[PDB]
C-alpha cells in the first residue's frame, strides 16, 4: 500500500522559532477540544513537541542527518475528559530531509603517485578520490566534480573520475625529477556554490 | 483513524532551489527502478513536480496560503513496462501552512463615534476592529494588540477589544468639539516584528 505515516524536517534548521513538523489528526476530531494528542519515542518530549490540543508538533532543536537519518514515534489520541483512547497507537517516521552541508574531503592521503619520463601526453599517472558525507541519492550534493589550478600546465585530471594524467609529454626526470599538484574536489555538480576540498597530490618522475 | 495522506509547505518560499514537498511511495517498492509514479489533481504537473524514479515531489514556485490553503491531487504507481498500476490512485493533500506576511487592515473603517462633554475618565466611547488575512489558528500571525500614537493623551484603547476610551475627564465641548485620533493594529502580539496598520477615526463631543 501507500505510504503516508511520516513528515519531513530539514536538518541543520537556521530559524530562531522552533520548526513546524506536521500535524497529527484524528478524522473523529469534530474541532471542539475534547481530544488530546500525545507522542513518544525518539525524541517525543525533547527534540519534537506537541499541542495537545491542535496536534501540531515542532522541532525544537536543529537535526544532523549525518547524525540520524530518521526518527521513530508513535502517536495517541486521547478523551481530553477520560485520557481513554479513541485511536489505535500509531506508529509514524520523521524523516530528516539532507541539506549540501559537508565538503569534498580527500581521507587516503598523503597521495604520491609516480610516472616513466618522456612518457606520451594523457598517460594515467594514479587516481584520487575525494568523499562527500551528504545524501547521494538527493540531488547534487554529494555528486564531485575534480579539477586542477588554472596554473597547473604540467598534467590534467578526467572531472568526474579523478585520475591524473600527464598535459605535456617532454618530461626529462634530469631538469625536475619531483611535482607537487594540488587537486580540487567540488560538490553540486561544479556549479557556483559548491563547497570544495583539496589535496597534496607529490608526483615523482622515474627513469 | 488517523490522517496521514498528507505533505506541509510553507508558503511564500523565496529560494531558489524547488522546495521539497515530499515522497510518495509504495511498501510494494523493491527499489529496483520498475515503478513509475505519477501524479495528478491540482496544480499536477505544474505548481508541483514528481520525480518518477524516487517519488520526491518538488514545488516549482511560491505557494500563497492567502490565495489557496491546500491543493488535492492524487497518486499513480504503475509499472514501467506495462503501465498497470500495481496500487489504488489514492488521494494525497499538500497543505501549505502560514506565515506573518498579511498587515492588520481596518476594513470598516473610517468611521465615527460620540462621547459625552465631561464624561468620567475611561468612558467607552466605541469599539474598532482590524482584520489579518493570515491563520488564526496558528501562531499569533493574526492576534492583534490595538495602540494609540505616542503623544495622544485625550482617549486610550484597549489593548485587546480596541475599544477607545476618554483618557481625561475635562472634555468641554465649548473648548474642543471634535477629535481626530489614530489607532493602530499589531499582531504577533504586539511583539516586536510584527505587521502594523492604522485608521484615522473621529470622535465628536456631544451633550
Ligand atoms: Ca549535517
Ligand atoms: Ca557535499
Ligand atoms: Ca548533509
Ligand atoms: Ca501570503
Ligand atoms: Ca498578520
Ligand atoms: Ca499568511
Amino acid at each position: 500500500g501507500w505510504v503516508w505515516n511520516q513528515f519531513f524536517v530539514v536538518e541543520e534548521y537556521t530559524g530562531t522559532e522552533p520548526l513546524y513538523v506536521g500535524k497529527i489528526h484524528s478524522d473523529s476530531d469534530e474541532g471542539d477540544g475534547t481530544i488530546k494528542y500525545t507522542i513518544s519515542g525518539e525524541g517525543a518530549g525533547t527534540i519534537f513537541l506537541i499541542d495537545e490540543l491542535t496536534g501540531d508538533i515542532h522541532a525544537t532543536e536543529r537535526l544532523d542527518r549525518e547524525q540520524k537519518t530518521f526518527y521513530t514515534l508513535r502517536a495517541q489520541a486521547r478523551d481530553r475528559a477520560t485520557n481513554r483512547l479513541l485511536e489505535p497507537e500509531s506508529e509514524f517516521i520523521i524523516k530528516v530531509q539532507d541539506i549540501n552541508d559537508s565538503e569534498p574531503r580527500f581521507l587516503h592521503g598523503p597521495y604520491i603517485g609516480s610516472v616513466a619520463e618522456l612518457s606520451p601526453t594523457g598517460t594515467s599517472v594514479m587516481q584520487v578520490m575525494a568523499s562527500d558525507a551528504d545524501d547521494p541519492t538527493y540531488g547534487s550534493s554529494a555528486r564531485l566534480v575534480y579539477s586542477v589550478l588554472d596554473g597547473e600546465h604540467h598534467f590534467t585530471v578526467d572531472p568526474k573520475t579523478g585520475v591524473i594524467r600527464t598535459a605535456v609529454p617532454d618530461l626529462d626526470r634530469e631538469s625536475q625529477e619531483r611535482y607537487e599538484v594540488v587537486i580540487q574536489a567540488t560538490d553540486m555538480a561544479g556549479q557556483l556554490g559548491g563547497l570544495s576540498g583539496s589535496t597534496t597530490v607529490t608526483i615523482v618522475v622515474t627513469d
